[PDB]
This record gives C-alpha cells, sequence and structure tokens, in this order.
C-alpha cells in the first residue's frame, strides 16, 4: 500500500512533507518506518521517544533484547526490527551527533542503510538534537539515497528552508 499523500517530489528518489513522522506511520503502515536511533538503541526523546510512545514501549522492549543478543550498533550503521503497529519493519539508524563529536563523514554511511529498501518513510537523519546542519543533511540524502524515500518533517520553517534551498 504505502499510500504516502502531499508530498512534494524533489528528486526521481526523494519526497518531502511538513508533517510527523509518527502521524504518517500511522496513516500510511509504510513497509518501513525509519527510526533516528542511538548506537544503544535507548528511544527516551525526541523523534525516537515519539516512535517508541506510539507503540506503547513495545519498541523499547524489542530493542532491549537486540542489544543484549547482538551488541551496540556502530556510528553509521542499523539494524531491521518490527515495525510494530506503525510499519511491517523499523529500520533503527545511527546518525553521527556533532554536538557530541562524532564524524559529519558518517553521515554519508548512515544514509547508505536507506538503500537495502525499496520504499521507506523517515526523518532527516542528524538534524535537531544531533547537531548536524539539516539543508546538509538533506543534501547527503539526495546523493546517497537510491531507493524510495518519503522525508516526513516535523517543522513548517525548517520545511520552507529546506524547500527552498533545494528549489524544487
Ligand atoms: C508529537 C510526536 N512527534 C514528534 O515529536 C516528532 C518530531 C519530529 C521531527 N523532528 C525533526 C527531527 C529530525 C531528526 C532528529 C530529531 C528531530 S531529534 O528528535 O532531535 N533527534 C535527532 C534526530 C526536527 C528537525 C523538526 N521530524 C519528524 N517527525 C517528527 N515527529
Amino acid at each position: 500500500v504505502n499510500s504516502f499523500s502531499g508530498y512534494l517530489k524533489l528528486t526521481d528518489n526523494v519526497y518531502i512533507k511538513n508533517a510527523d513522522i509518527v502521524e504518517e506511520a500511522k496513516k500510511v503502515k509504510p513497509t518501513v518506518v525509519v527510526n533516528a536511533a542511538n548506537v544503544y538503541l535507548k528511544h527516551g526523546g525526541g523523534v525516537a521517544g515519539a516512535l517508541n510512545k506510539a507503540t506503547n514501549n513495545a519498541m523499547q522492549v524489542e530493542s532491549d533484547d537486540y542489544i543484549a543478543t547482538n551488541g551496540p550498533l556502530k556510528v553509521g550503521g542499523s539494524c531491521v526490527l518490527s515495525g510494530h503497529n506503525l510499519a511491517k519493519h523499523c529500520l533503527h539508524v545511527v546518525g553521527p551527533n556533532v554536538n557530541k563529536g562524532e564524524d559529519i563523514q558518517l553521515l554519508k554511511s548512515a544514509y547508505e542503510n536507506f538503500n537495502q529498501h525499496e520504499v521507506l518513510l523517515a526523518p532527516l537523519l542528524s538534524a535537531g538534537i544531533f547537531g548536524a546542519d539539516p539543508i546538509h543533511s538533506l543534501r547527503v540524502c539526495v546523493d546517497t539515497v537510491r531507493t524510495n524515500v518519503y522525508l516526513a518533517v516535523f517543522d513548517k520553517n525548517l520545511y520552507d528552508k529546506l524547500v527552498s534551498s533545494f528549489l524544487e
């Protein structure tokens, strides 16, 4: 199904909408919803916290089982877990947290994980508390992702700046 609506096509494979990813996931129930995760899969605040709260903590208990059995992810890495009631799968992806000294070169490695799935609903990696420049994150996405990605950005002001900079 992947019934995405109201998106603006930026490139052949990148679409963008001013929307809350949790709300989009509920309506669309996409095959894959991306989580802006940390290496230990602790979904305490922001986007990760909101996705986890929408599953009524079922994603946190699953992530905890994953970590105990497989160990933490590396910055730029990912893992595929259940999407619970939000999606068929959740692709947890760790972008660099530049506010904590992590390499911005790893933002390319993080978006590369998207290429293992045909269609994904995702947030802007490394934006918000992670400290990366959001327009730079969208540029890395556009150059790196080759599969079909629907980006939800929950801030009209930021959405407008992104669309203006892209001029598309
Ligand atoms: C009301 C429930 N939903 C939310 O809180 C929510 C928030 C939200 C959202 N926020 C964006 C965003 C993008 C990436 C990151 C963050 C925040 S963070 O939480 O600071 N962690 C680092 C990675 C900002 C830039 C506008 N984007 C898309 N959908 C959303 N939904």
